[PDB]
């Protein structure tokens, strides 16, 4: 249980440093400092707005951004579900 | 477990075959090629802008396309809580 | 489960009802016929733009519509919830 | 399971309490009086619009509101999701 919320927090640092790298210079308001993509990449994982807001705009300028995006927004919500229900094994 | 998680990419191939299709020539940004579709419905499925910025412009032009979308929402809801649940029986 | 099932249906029938009452002549695009509502209640339902695009500005005419639709999501969040784990009971 | 209902109702009103006090005079429209503030609370808690909707614009006046939404968001999350399992238990 403990395990798996270190490597998400592990898995989301790495994911911003990428994040901050890629799209930063061409989209500086949502990730371009290290904390500025933590909070857009906690935005896309909560899943507000993350396409028609966040993923269409950048795609308008990075076409392939949803290889980045799609699989963290299904990397994310494995890792939450998976301790949503170590949480619930914890109790029985 | 593996035969819903299959189930379901046969489901939204069809599904945005489909939307490709019926959409397509009258909204191409999010439905004029196999992939754009493939990315709406993915979009529709988190549920993300899925009625005011998808559905809704879309009944403008086609007003019956909620017996599309609504079906696709409650079916992939259904699919991914059923995957939800499987993964917690491998656990136990 | 089949229970849950019927008990929403006939509980959403009475809100789409009582909605096209309300907000209808307002609201002609959202609450103006009882399928114009069915789906609104339904978007709302699943969260998509429930607050800025729907009850606040409902809310600017009517200041109580609160009173109707944080409750509603509140109980279809129950009973979704409660239909969910009585899949899962089904399982075991 | 009652317990995380009466812990939940004490901890939003804290956090409206809060909310108001922090961010009233600035934005008068979501945090202007306690129930504005319970409303948007509530908003922020379904996770409609947060961001880019009321986070990012509190955020152009208050660059450290994040430092009150994002826990909000976590705490109340984690809180919904052991009142979810709290109602299986009762079920078993
Ligand atoms: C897990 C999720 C962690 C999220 C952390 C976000 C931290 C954001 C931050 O440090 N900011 C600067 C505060 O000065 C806000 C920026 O997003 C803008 O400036
Ligand atoms: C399961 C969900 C799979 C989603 C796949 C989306 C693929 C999108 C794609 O190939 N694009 C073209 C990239 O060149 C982006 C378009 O949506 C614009
Ligand atoms: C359970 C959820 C049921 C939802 C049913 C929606 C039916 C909507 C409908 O019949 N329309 C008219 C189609 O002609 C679309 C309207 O929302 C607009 O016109
Ligand atoms: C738990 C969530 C409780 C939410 C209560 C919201 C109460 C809102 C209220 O009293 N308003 C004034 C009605 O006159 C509406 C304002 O948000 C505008
Ligand atoms: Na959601």
């Amino acid at each position: 249980v403990g395990s798996v919320a270190a490597l998400l927090t592990v898995v989301f640092y790495i994911a911003a440093v990428m994040a901050t790298n890629l799209y930063g210079a061409t989209f500086p308001e949502w990730f371009g400092d290290l904390s500025k993509s933590l909070y857009t990449l906690f935005q896309v994982m909560t899943l507000e707005s993350w396409s028609m807001g966040i993923v269409r705009p950048v795609m308008n300028v990075h076409p392939n951004a949803w290889v980045f995006f799609i699989p963290f927004i299904m990397l994310t919500a494995f890792t939450v579900l998976n301790l949503a229900i170590g949480i619930i094994v914890d109790a029985m």
